[PDB]
């Protein structure tokens, strides 16, 4: 038995994306996905990666919300004037400040926002953006009190990193107090038909990240898969052939993510503090290879 | 190059043609087509009852790999209470409309081979298309194929969908297209009790085939469901309404993507190579193949 997390979650779930047609119309576009079941619910929300669409990722908030929680992930423009993130950064602020009048209206009936609780994670670049967000460099109405990182990159280089290279290449230099998750693509380094570079280049790697990280911070990562095999599976492939591709089913780690999300979440926004664990104690439960796993407090 | 149960070289784009488009889609319909242009057959799937053609994506880009374009009409609740009707002639609307309206909205440059095409269904979906071959209705472009994805008749025996397009008599289809059908094997098991099988039998992909006439072919993936082809996105909330394989979904929507991709390669390009190398040897698919029959008239 041990923890059903990774198992899909029983609450049904309700697919809600915001055309800006609707009042209090958004900053930008975001898709909602929560429990249709009523009930206050927790919130969190996901940044898109580069070049990839929020409708990539809806097995992981399906599921995530499947087992409770309210996920609201915004389709950020391509960014193409904006240098750097500051766009994205100051975009995620506005959706943040725009949650407190506007998710409960769009929330399905009988669904209330408990925004008291909320957290940020982020995929590739948007786990920079996020953690650029987190970090505090832009501003937003409502607090945070959780972090999760899918496969978080930084930029081609140390040299070279996104408007700003958060990184500090010192130790547990983060200094946030949500606890912040951090799930690696083990292949994200290992490169593919040569022309295209790693997407996960190391330096900027979710290693790093996980590193600076300052106790509460915890790591998992997922050996046998790529930096884009969790997104969906009719993922456009011209969209995600540029990544190495594990040789294993997308669905399974994508259930992977999911469950170890929701542990982390309800460890956060939530209460129950033992799916995680049992998890870090035993990573065998999860369908795919965990390793390295390791946890700092 | 036997790249058969995997991605086609072909890069695909996914539009969603809607009635505000033009020419305006008799019926919102959502065309998954080579983004390269070139001479690409077109293809028509029906999806099943209370199913959104979104949830067939994965299968129709994996198809569409192979150099298809694919036309999925998105019906809508049907009124008639025991009426497949409605879907048949929105489904022939929808052929008609193809010539003028396919081109309009195909990445530019692309252009439909309409002479090559074919009609797919799932569940009470393969009822309404089988039903529009059979010629319950007539569509200016003559398709020349015809695919059943786990055909579902209706409730029971005494229970056909009408038009009952069942006879129980074999090779009955007075059709000149070939046929393929693909079932399941757990179609036909209930679940939860109180959920029905979704694949009852006697209105399943045992007779359907039988029916079925010379060129006709059967297949069944004995390790996945009914819904299980269905995208992993799929809402679940409907999804789990009928027996789950624990196999990997991803492996059937692939599988299914391949048998379907060869019968279309032998049926309009007399190809006859990965398809008949599946009948030879099933072993060749992911999937476990069970039973596989085939009656080509020579
Ligand atoms: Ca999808």
């Amino acid at each position: 038995a041990f923890t059903s997390v990774f198992q899909p979650g029983k609450l049904a779930v309700e697919a809600i994306q915001v055309d800006e047609n609707a009042a209090p119309t958004p900053p930008i576009p975001v898709l909602i996905v929560a429990p249709k079941d009523a009930g206050t619910y927790p919130v969190a929300m996901l940044l898109h990666g580069f070049f990839l669409h929020n409708h990539f990722y809806e097995h992981l908030l399906r599921h995530v919300a499947s087992h409770g929680f309210i996920i609201v992930a915004p389709q950020f423009s391509i960014s193409i004037i904006p240098s750097g993130d500051a766009e994205d950064i100051a975009a995620a602020a506005k959706v943040a400040d725009w949650l407190p009048d506007g998710l409960p209206s769009v929330l399905p009936k009988g669904v209330e926002p408990e925004l008291s609780k909320l957290a940020l994670a982020g995929h590739s670049r948007g786990g920079h953006t996020a953690f650029s967000l987190a970090l505090g460099h832009a501003k937003t109405q409502l607090t945070f009190s959780a972090l999760i990182g899918l496969d978080p990159v930084a930029g081609t280089g140390k040299s070279s990193q996104l408007q700003p290279k958060i990184l500090t290449y010192e130790p547990s230099s983060f200094g946030m107090a949500m606890p912040v998750l951090v799930i690696g693509t083990g292949l994200g380094e290992e490169k593919k038909n040569i022309f295209f570079p790693p997407c996960a280049p190391k330096d900027v790697n979710h290693a790093e990240f996980y590193r600076e990280c300052r106790p509460p911070c915890y790591y998992l990562v997922t050996k046998d898969y790529g930096h884009l095999d969790m997104l969906d599976d009719d993922a456009p492939k011209f969209i995600t052939c540029v990544c190495k591709d594990g040789n294993g089913c997308k669905g399974k780690m994508r259930r992977c993510v999911a469950g170890i999300m929701v542990a982390f979440l309800n460890a956060a926004l939530g209460e129950k503090d033992a799916d995680l664990e049992a998890i870090l104690r035993d990573p065998a439960v999860a369908p795919t290879t965990l390793d390295p796993v390791e946890h700092r407090v």
